[PDB]
């Protein structure tokens, strides 16, 4: 009935269990945020560091020339300074949380000098406005507004799964957090942690330097999110004229400040550089390398409760509390999931997008005319005109990365349901088709059930083309290639360590569909919403990809040695010395748990860039049970033991048990770390 008693920390301490998760017990709020950021500090200072440097406009005065760049960016977009205005627009409660992380930081800093890297000690002391500073960068420009995407990183996402209640065994709601980043991307690194004082608890994954946690569940509730790429921020072409811009067929001329900063030499000084800021009435003015001036608007600017609303959405006491912290709108992108003890799930398409009179969502995410208040938008969307789903007909929802449309099964809305600016109507990715099948097509679902599936890694686009393909490449004249077609007949479309066609299979896949296989071209039915997970099949012409699989064979034994090596030979997972075979794949084949594998090196070796990181599944019994792995372990500080330590067991899909019960936490300590507050 109730959930089982809450556990009353009596002193300050850190519990760190053998993987180098902290477990932080605080007598009050503040005093967790301390452990919470000593931990962060310990466990990820250096980068932590050095990001919040960054984020204070510094990186070309700490750093020099290879930092300037982002420094031009997040001044121009006036972050260090809205940073400590949201700082000091915080709400008492939260900026005393907000001082007390820093404070951590800062006191492990003092205690343990040599922990700290010389390049970044001169960032010390950290403040609160330094970690709203940094969240404000993350979510506002680069989720939402990015200088530009980074390539060979693999693309954000994630999966996600929320299952009801009467879909179950055992009648507890189930939920998976699954967020696809890059493995390497500082600020994309995941940390690990558990928070714990006599008002709350708090379990879960987080990027490094924030200081609340994303990816929580508790005894009680659980969310976790999905990039849905929320379009925030319009990019306005100018007319330029007479010095100023076309405006409502007037010249205005451009609000102009004179910014400046320093850049570290090679020789250690710094030399003064100015920075000119032009603003338009859409906002701060880019120049192109073609020459376009481009003004940059970004929504939500005005928002500075975001870490405040995620603290309060993962301590919710009930799904109306979960709500109404969510409809405050401060967290300006992400599908956002959430299931709990007493049988709620709940999807919602969130993020702050403008109020727009007219154009689909194409028209908004390109160059939008500049010359008229036509296109000015000032208002944004409550919750409740956005896309969201609690407690559907079908007993789940899931978001893979896939528009909004297919959030369940059957569905509760259309695109029509919705402005069109909201979301794409692009055809569903094969890893997103395979989510709504996995959960639609299962019933009496386990907990062990529910992570059995989560490792699914069908080549569903080798189901779409090979029935087309294999016969084709029959017929041609070349031995060769009717080899490489009986490979590709014989393999069961897994992708599995011993597979010998998979690595075949991909480089003409990579033709077919191109190299993010993405493209649609080469299908003979295209992709409908009336047939969402079936679609698109076919290949439309056979002769051609019969061709492109020849291109395929010479692509497949140049890169990897021959048309049939093991899928696991050639894919590693590699950190540190452990060497250890992968499987799974791209999620654009199908694969559903995701490794974006890298080019291979000149023997032949590939490892992920992307994919699985923070990767937990909970079921909401009384107590919860949940399991859980970080791909690369909860450390990466020079020297730790907590970098490499998990992935042998990911290679074995072996998931630790996650551990919330104050006894569980006291037979698993390793560490312990009492602190002061």
């Amino acid at each position: 009935q109730a959930p089982i008693a809450a556990y009353k920390p009596r002193s300050n301490e850190i519990l760190w269990d053998g993987y180098g998760v902290p477990h932080i017990y605080g007598v009050d709020a503040p005093s967790a945020f301390y452990g919470y950021g000593w931990a962060q500090a310990r466990s990820h200072g250096d980068n932590i560091l050095r990001l919040y440097g960054e984020a204070r406009g510094k990186g070309a005065e700490y750093w020099g020339p290879d930092y300037e760049q982002t420094t031009v960016w997040l001044l121009t977009n006036g972050v260090p300074e809205r940073a400590q205005q949201w700082y000091a627009q915080q709400s008492p409660d939260f900026r005393a949380n907000l001082d007390a992380f820093a404070a951590g930081i800062n006191a492990y800093a003092q205690q343990n000098p040599d922990d700290i890297s010389p390049e970044v000690r001169q960032v010390l002391p950290v403040s609160g406005a330094d970690v709203v500073a940094h969240a404000h960068r993350l979510m506002n420009f680069l989720y939402v507004a990015s200088p530009g995407r980074t390539l060979g990183e693999g693309d954000p996402g994630a999966n996600s799964w929320a299952v009801a209640p009467g879909k179950t065994a055992n009648g507890n709601a189930l939920l998976l957090q699954n967020p696809h980043l890059s493995w390497t991307t500082d600020y994309f690194t995941y940390y690990e942690a558990h928070l714990v004082t006599p008002d709350f608890e708090i379990y879960g994954a987080t990027q490094i330097g924030l200081p609340v946690i994303r990816f929580a569940f508790n005894q009680r509730m659980g969310i976790t999110n999905t990039v849905n790429g929320m379009v925030g921020a319009t990019n306005y072409r100018l007319t330029l004229q007479d010095g100023g811009y076309l405006y409502d067929g007037q010249v205005r001329p451009f609000e102009r400040r004179q910014a400046s900063y320093r850049l570290r030499q090679a020789d250690g000084t710094t030399v003064d550089k100015p920075l000119e800021i032009r603003s338009s009435v859409h906002g701060p003015v880019f120049e192109r390398a073609d020459g376009t001036a481009v003004a940059v608007r970004v929504a939500g600017l005005d928002r500075p409760g975001m870490l405040e609303q995620y603290f309060d959405m993962i301590t919710a006491d009930s799904f109306d509390d979960y709500e109404a912290a969510l409809a405050r709108m401060q967290v300006p992108t992400f599908n956002i999931v959430y299931a709990d003890r007493e049988g709620t799930i709940n999807y919602s398409f969130n993020g702050v997008a403008p109020k727009r009179a007219e154009g689909d969502i194409a028209f908004w995410q390109g160059l939008v005319p500049g010359d008229s208040s036509r296109y000015l938008w000032t208002e944004t969307h409550p919750l409740d005109d956005l896309p969201r789903v609690t407690n559907p007909p079908g007993g789940f929802v899931q978001n893979s990365n896939d528009p909004p449309w297919t959030p369940t099964w059957p569905v509760t809305y259309t695109p029509k349901d919705f402005p069109s600016y909201l979301a794409p109507q692009t055809p569903h990715s094969l890893r997103a088709q395979q989510s709504v099948r996995l959960m639609s097509e299962n019933d009496d679902l386990t907990l062990e059930r529910f992570m059995a599936l989560q490792l699914s890694h069908r080549a569903v686009m080798a189901d779409r083309t090979l029935p087309d393909l294999i016969p084709a490449a029959l017929i041609d004249p070349d031995p060769e290639v009717q080899a490489a077609a009986r490979l590709l007949a014989a393999w069961d479309r897994e992708f599995t360590s011993d597979s010998r066609a998979a690595l075949l299979f991909e480089e003409w896949a990579r033709l077919f569909a191109g190299q993010n296989f993405a493209g649609q071209a080469g299908f003979a039915t295209p992709w409908s919403l009336d047939k969402p997970v079936s679609t698109p099949y076919g290949v439309r012409d056979p002769k051609a990809a019969v061709d492109q699989l020849r291109t395929a064979i010479a692509n497949t034994k140049r890169k990897y040695g021959a048309i049939d090596r093991p899928f696991g030979d050639a894919s590693r997972m590699i950190l540190n010395d452990v060497n250890v075979p992968g499987a799974a794949g791209y999620g654009n084949l199908g694969s559903f748990r995701v490794f974006t594998w890298s080019d291979p090196d000149e023997n032949g070796v590939r490892t992920p860039v992307h994919g699985e990181t923070w990767v937990a599944m909970i079921e909401f019994s009384t107590p919860v049970r949940a399991y859980g792995l970080m791909s690369y372990g909860n450390s990466r500080q020079p020297g730790t033991t907590h970098y490499s330590d998990q992935i042998e067991r990911v290679s074995r899909a072996d998931f630790r048990e996650l551990l919330l019960r104050r006894e569980q936490v006291e037979a698993a300590v390793q560490e312990r770390t009492p602190f002061n507050f």
